[PDB]
């Protein structure tokens, strides 16, 4: 029993018409979500986004959905992404290093899909992956 799930990661920037107080030239957002009509709420927990230092609060939690970041500022970076899954076994979490780049010059869309697969998932999990668009190989 083998059951794969698609995840999406993405992020827009756009440069802002006029900037903030601090010098934020941008605005941005970043995000998980499930592709067209697929709720991944059903067996995700949370997904942890860890900002950058000179954010306050770093460490950006959302507990249900949308599972997004909405900040300024005035340049890109690296961010490590944590998707906790309701799930009572191994493995209850996957990471991805995802890049926050900026357009200086305009706007930026960008998405990106990772497939989780989930080898023997009990007879509850099994579901919330399957309730979430989860397919079975």
């Amino acid at each position: 029993c083998t059951v794969q799930v698609r995840l999406e990661l993405g992020h827009r920037a756009q440069l802002r018409k006029k900037p903030t107080t601090e010098g934020f030239t941008h605005d941005w957002m970043v995000f998980v979500r499930g592709p067209e009509q697929c709720d991944i709420q059903h067996f995700v927990e949370k997904v942890v986004f860890w900002l950058h230092d000179s954010f306050p609060k770093p460490r950006r939690v959302c507990k249900e959905p949308p599972y997004k970041v909405e900040e300024s500022g005035y340049a890109g970076f690296i961010m490590p992404i944590e998707v906790h899954f309701k799930n009572k076994e191994e493995p209850r979490k996957v990471c991805f290093t995802y890049d926050l780049f900026l357009n200086l010059e305009g706007k930026v869309n960008h998405l990106r899909c990772e497939k989780l697969t989930f080898n023997n998932p009990t007879t509850e999990f099994r579901y919330k992956l399957l309730r979430a668009g989860g397919v079975m190989v």
